RNA sequence: GCGCACCGCGCGCAGGGGGGCCGGCGCGGCAUCUGGGAAGACUCCUAAGGCGCAAGGGAAUACCCCGUGCGCCGGGGG
């Protein structure tokens, strides 16, 4: 963290999201990113066919 | 009709059959009036925007709140 550049670029920063700070996640703030359940956004054609199970 | 005063009524109670059919309660209608809901699509349809589903973040942690992917309607213009 002393040791760090700040100019630094990586091409997992277009596809991730940071840290933040304790301003812009307030009380949700730890000092981690944080990662991918798997869970998505499902289409409405696809709960239609979930449905028709359910 | 028994017990209580065999110098008395009435009383504690078992309950027959009908009565005053007095009022409440129950059920049935009730032309209207009253209230609520539904309601006509000219009407009301919460606004120029809203709604749904699925994910994401935060909690008064039963409720609620905020703005990503899919869709559904709408206003305006046309």
């Amino acid at each position: 963290a002393a040791e760090r550049n700040e100019d630094e670029f990586y091409f997992g920063m277009m596809s991730r999201k940071g840290p933040g700070s304790a301003l812009t996640r307030g009380k949700g703030f730890t000092g981690t990113v944080d990662g991918d359940r798997g869970n998505k956004a499902l289409s409405v054609e696809t709960v239609r066919l979930l449905k028709t199970q359910d």
